[PDB]
């Protein structure tokens, strides 16, 4: 079984591609070497097609069906709700892919005539056929990153797959409440998405303390989407069908199993039949909660056939953490090379073999790591770090480019408590901010896939709900994570973090001297710069002001927005 068949046809854009930062002077003393710093294209579509192209053999044992199962009996429990095609419609983001069939994302969140009479067409559809595979558009996706460490090395561009919008909505109305229900149910504290970083990391060092000697590791399939096969997709959908659903639901949910999330025929921008995918779409609603699953499923019954004790994971999406209990190094290095052979008889081959760890702190997974300073008190805090590399990038190129996406804003939320969020990227970017005009202006950024509109102003409040009063009272940062950084700074660029304590100061200033929403910005985030700190107390604003739904479901590929919070 292939993850693809290609006819021929190419991945083409829809429309100009960028892929090198422009001679912008105010990218300026972000960041001055730009010839690290590019965007992936449609160019490099063939190199992942390469990659994400194979043959899949799969062989479950007793202990897969056995861990399946007992997550069945937990989804038994789920009951989950039809939504209607207004509630559908307002989950639809304001730039989603536009229709074949004329409207836009526009059309369906004003509930206009043409669109929902579509809409309750592609749903129709769903019920009166069963099998008729639904077409989708492959495109290549644009992601920013920095040169590789071995001379101007590169990552080829992802390949997006998606349906059109008709049955986005559709998918919503069928599975959405599934999709933010059921991980949950049958995961429970190994379900990663129900976390802010704070929490998360609550998460990580207990469960690593609550072990006699620690071990843990992380796990990377090589190209995830690629190794889900047609019976994984199937067994995902047996699990859905756990829960009480209506009779359309559970039509719709059995026709979108069967026409579209078991693969399908790929079509490129230009209307051209590029192949088929037999294999799991990045960009459907259920990408998320399927992948957590499967992962979870996979990994759990690899655990038990390489016989680790107590284990304990932590899934996100494909991203997976283990920790358990350790029989003695060598111990373990055998456990692993069993685990990954079990994973790989699953269908699961790692990308880069996976490596005992005895340090909390070591062991990286999504994208990051534990870290350790302290706040005022004096105290030991932990919080979540990151090699700034990619967001520092990433801010470099939306200084000089207008976009949707602000990611920037997003590594200050998700990232608030670390020594370069609060010195480089919050200093940089309300500095811009403040000579612009645009304190005020809600931005778009994405948590866990789901975009979210967001006012600069609420950041205060918002950090202080989500990593507490010590993200802004953290001081003496580890000397692996501070050498990290200047590290990353030279690599880039970026000036060193003396630098930043100067400018800090101004932005500050010419902040406190505005007073309102703009006053507690200066107050609470630029605490770090002054030379005699003033005692922050929580803001009321703060609780009873701000709202969930943030941390509950991972909606990645999904098409899903809130324009919660400010």
């Amino acid at each position: 079984s292939m993850s693809y068949t290609w006819t021929g046809a190419l991945i083409t854009p829809c429309a100009a591609e960028e892929s090198k930062l422009p001679i912008n002077p105010l990218s300026n003393s972000l960041l001055r070497h730009h010839n690290m710093v590019y965007a992936t294209t449609s160019r490099s579509a063939s190199l992942r097609q390469k990659k994400v192209t194979f043959d899949r053999l799969q062989v479950l044992d007793d202990h897969y069906r056995d861990v399946l199962k007992e997550m069945k009996a937990k989804a038994s429990t789920v009951k989950a709700k039809l939504l209607s095609i207004e509630e559908a419609c307002k989950l639809t983001p304001p730039h989603s892919a536009k229709s074949k069939f004329g409207y836009g994302a526009k059309d369906v969140r004003n509930l206009s005539s043409r669109a929902v009479n579509h809409i309750r067409s592609v749903w129709e559809d769903l019920l009166e056929d069963t099998e008729t595979p639904i077409d989708t558009t492959i495109m290549a996706k644009s992601e920013v990153f920095c040169v590789q460490p071995e001379k101007g090395g590169r990552k080829p561009a992802r390949l997006i797959v998606f349906p059109d919008l008709g049955v986005r909505v559709c998918e919503k109305m069928a599975l959405y409440d599934v999709v933010s229900t059921l991980p949950q149910a049958v995961m429970g504290s190994s379900y990663g998405f129900q976390y802010s970083p704070k929490q998360r990391v609550e998460f990580l060092v207990n469960t690593w303390k609550s072990k006699k000697c620690p071990m843990g590791f992380s796990y990377d399939t090589r190209c995830f989407d690629s190794t889900v096969t047609e019976s994984d997709i199937r067994v995902e959908e047996s699990i859905y069908q756990c829960c009480d659903l209506a009779p359309e639901a559970r039509q719709a949910i059995r026709s979108l199993t069967e026409r579209l999330y078991i693969g399908g025929p790929l079509t490129n921008s230009k209307g051209q039949n590029c192949g088929y995918r037999r294999c799991r779409a990045s960009g459907v609603l259920t990408t998320s909660c399927g992948n957590t699953l499967t992962c979870y499923l996979k990994a759990t019954a690899a655990c038990r056939a390489a016989k680790l004790q107590d284990c304990t994971m932590l899934v996100n999406g494909d991203d997976l953490v283990v920790i358990c209990e350790s029989a003695g190094t060598q111990e373990d290095a055998a456990a692993l090379r069993a685990f990954t052979e079990a994973m790989t008889r699953y269908s699961a081959p790692p990308g880069d073999p996976p490596q005992p760890e005895y340090d909390l702190e070591l062991i990286t997974s999504c994208s990051s790591n534990v870290s350790v300073a302290h706040d005022a008190s004096g105290k030991r805090v932990y919080y979540l770090t990151r090699d700034p590399t990619t967001p520092l990038a990433r801010a470099a190129w939306e200084t000089a480019r207008h976009t949707p996406i602000n990611s920037w804003l997003g590594n200050i939320i998700m990232y608030a408590p670390t020594l370069w969020a609060r010195m480089i990227l919050m200093t940089h970017f309300f500095s811009i901010l403040l000579a612009q005009e645009q304190l005020e202006k809600a931005l778009d950024c994405q948590i866990f896939g789901a975009c979210y509109s967001i006012e600069p102003l609420d950041l205060p409040q918002i950090i202080e709900r989500l990593h507490g009063l010590s993200a802004f009272t953290l001081h003496s940062y580890s000397p692996g994570e501070i050498n990290r950084v200047a590290s990353c700074l030279r690599k880039l660029g970026v000036p060193p973090l003396r630098t930043w304590r100067h400018r800090a100061r101004s932005v500050r200033a010419k902040l406190l001297s505005q007073g309102g929403r703009a006053a507690t910005c200066g107050r609470y985030l630029f605490n770090w710069a002054v030379r005699t700190k003033l005692k922050l107390t929580p803001i009321p604003a703060a609780s009873q002001l701000d709202l969930s739904g943030w941390f509950v479901a991972g909606y990645s590929g999904g098409d899903i927005y809130h324009s919660l919070s400010r």
